[PDB]
């Protein structure tokens, strides 16, 4: 499906911060909370791909784009951040703040 790919693409391209998640997903919730902690709400979109008839297609495409099919899947300005563990590594090592500074999202 070109449709599925185009839909995922629109989410990644129209939102600087894009998070693909699922229902009752602790590491989705943790990653989303970290990002909101940087006051990124206005530029974030969270998509629950479990509430979707094409979940498996979406997951397979996210694997093609990022190397993993699991949620959460996190993109920042179309760059692959990865999962919540990747986000925690970038956050602790100063890379997440640098990303956001280059985007004008944090001073
Ligand atoms: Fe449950
Ligand atoms: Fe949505």
């Amino acid at each position: 499906s070109e449709a599925v790919k185009k839909w995922v693409n629109k989410i990644i391209e129209e939102n600087i911060i894009a998070v693909f998640a699922k229902t009752e997903c602790p590491y989705c919730i943790k990653a989303i909370s970290i990002l909101k902690g940087y006051n990124l709400n206005s530029h974030m979109h969270v998509e629950n791909i479990e509430k979707n008839p094409d979940m498996a297609n979406i997951q397979a495409y996210l694997k093609e784009l990022t190397g993993k099919s699991s949620v959460p899947r996190i993109f920042i300005n179309k760059d692959v951040v990865g999962g919540c563990d990747d986000l925690v590594k970038e956050n602790d090592e100063g890379k997440l703040k640098e990303r956001l500074q280059k985007l004008g999202l944090v001073n």
